[PDB]
């Protein structure tokens, strides 16, 4: 349960609040998923 | 001229390189939209 | 039991293969969260 | 002129309106890029 390395880490200057928000949810939809990854598929 | 009166700005952590680049390409996809919103009708 | 009764129903042509494959892993994205929408708290 | 030789041609079933737009949006952006791909450069 979270240890050694992770993924690597980048950034995003994201101009206007509005599409801000917009980008924050495609990424935690990418993040879903990684999570989905590692669980044991059954 | 320009003027430093840009809009909000925000950022965003994106962990792994792989999917930063895929994020990365959006971001220039609405701001070209946005490029193309102050260009005067004809 | 199911229903009938999901959201309303569009479609979209998306042109070229590569960016094709881009779009729908965006889409299994969004649909991720719909399933976790109507997943009890705890 | 034009020519019918576009690139292939999929779909994808969108369910919800709501999220409907929001993809219809993006597909516009890539297209955008394309139409500037093939823009001598200056």
């Amino acid at each position: 349960k979270k240890k050694p390395l992770d993924g690597e880490y980048f950034t995003l200057q994201i101009r206007g609040r509005e599409r801000f928000e917009m980008f924050r949810e495609l990424n935690e939809a990418l993040e879903l998923k990684d999570a989905q990854a590692g669980k044991e598929p059954g």
